[PDB]
């Protein structure tokens, strides 16, 4: 029985509704649920689902010391990570990820109606606020990047004590409905909110390419395992049939 | 420090000969997008290297009897330390070999030629008289021989019949096919962007089919993939690998 350390974010992971109070794996379902079904019934492991004690992914601070999922894995009180957990160099040299089961990139969520159309349009005002998650992949690919724009663009993000930047999605995602914001937000959470909300629009493509993957603890036994069960999955076409179910939503043109 | 041994396999725009007037040796023989790539991770992780092209020409795919070839087999026989080329990353080939994590995204694709009314897969599995078909066991006609999708069944009956007449022996003859035949190729997305800049009445037709990578191959339990995972998130990150792509692309 493997612990399964993951955290609530839609569509990967969200409590199921219902009229009775729920208990241990049946509080959950999504996209990341039905992975580690369909993950349990190649590889025949059971597992216990837990959501991550402080609510967070994995970032490091100034003393090097790390959080989150992250943390969890590091220090084995997880066997496997089972969320959007993004497959950085960061965490890369702490952690065993799987190989990606889904892909993306960094992109733009802002409100339908303007004429911007790219994150140079953004970088080049300052009319227009805009900002990340802080602490998450995208904010340190801002912070991190030698490139000129996004230089540029995490010297405003985190200018003013970081005032640009949100807690969470959601957070952001207020934001831009309600103000003149832009969230950089990575783009099949972008996918996700534009299908269900029709006020809202992607600008632009994709700035980088990266995936999601499953954390395991260096030196994992199963990561291997899990790498060979995903690309099954893939080559099977239930990845696709996954997101395609999670990611439907309302609809919106 | 031993010098790696580095498999590879000729293929445009990742490994080519280079052209000089003069005879070349060594690694001067050789240019392209993994050259360039394989010369970032030596700095990065501190490596030599010699780079040496897979003797019987092929990637890695299994027969009857499932024995190996190619590059694969050149890595589970412990003949090279890794190999540096479009090796995709398949179910099949990850349990015999280590990957690293790919430094480059793909997935199937069309390559037809332009002004045609067709606009996916389903177009060509539903129809016959154009023909279709992919290099033969490469993972792209792995994809259609294993899948049970509808439509791709239905291609991967068309493409096997007639003793698999409708596949190539390799990309270049899959190209010429469609140039001068009514042949549309089930080709690697990148593979397909680097023709179409060549060749102005090429186009790809729909999107990708599936979603995969190419990655760096090493022997079962060599410690050096988990090392060349983590400078490839580093290139990527820092946006050289972009830059790689646009400088051959
Ligand atoms: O073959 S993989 O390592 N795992 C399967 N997936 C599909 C889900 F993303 C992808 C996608 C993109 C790249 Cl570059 C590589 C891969
Ligand atoms: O983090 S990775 O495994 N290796 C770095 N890259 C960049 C190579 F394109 C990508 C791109 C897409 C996906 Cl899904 C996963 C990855
Ligand atoms: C939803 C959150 C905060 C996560 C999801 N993947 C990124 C990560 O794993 O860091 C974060 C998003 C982002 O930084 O845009
Ligand atoms: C060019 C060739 C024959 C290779 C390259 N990558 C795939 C592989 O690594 O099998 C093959 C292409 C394909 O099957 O479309
Ligand atoms: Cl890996």
């Amino acid at each position: 029985t493997l612990i399964v350390t993951t955290i609530l974010e839609e569509p990967y992971v969200m409590y199921r509704k219902s009229d009775k109070p729920l208990y241990g794996n049946d509080r959950f379902e999504g996209y990341c649920l039905d992975l580690l079904k369909e993950l349990s019934n190649i590889l025949g492991f059971l597992y216990d689902v837990k959501l991550v004690p402080d609510g967070k992914y994995g970032a490091q601070n100034d003393k090097g010391e790390w959080n989150g999922m992250v943390k969890e894995l590091i220090d084995h009180r997880a066997d496997l990570a089972v969320a959007p957990l993004t497959i950085t160099y960061v965490r890369e040299k702490v952690i065993d990820f799987s190989k990606p089961f889904m892909t993306l990139g960094i992109s733009i969520l802002y409100r339908k109606g303007t004429p911007i159309d790219s994150a140079d349009d953004l970088a080049k005002q300052t009319k227009i606020e805009y900002g990340a998650v802080r602490d998450g992949s995208t904010m340190t690919f801002f912070k991190k990047s030698k490139i000129s724009t996004y230089e540029k663009m995490w010297a405003f993000m985190s200018s003013r004590q970081q005032s640009a930047l949100v807690k969470n999605s959601d957070e952001g995602i207020q934001r831009v409905l309600t103000t003149d914001y832009a969230l950089l937000m990575e783009s099949t959470s972008i996918e996700y909110v534009t299908q269900r909300n029709c006020n809202l629009t992607q600008i632009g493509g994709l700035i980088d390419s990266k995936g999601y993957g499953v954390g395991t603890p260096i030196g994992s036994p199963y990561r291997d395992k899990i790498t060979i069960a995903i690309l099954q999955l893939q080559e099977e076409g239930k990845l696709h049939m996954m997101k395609e179910k999670w990611w439907r939503g309302n609809g919106c043109p």
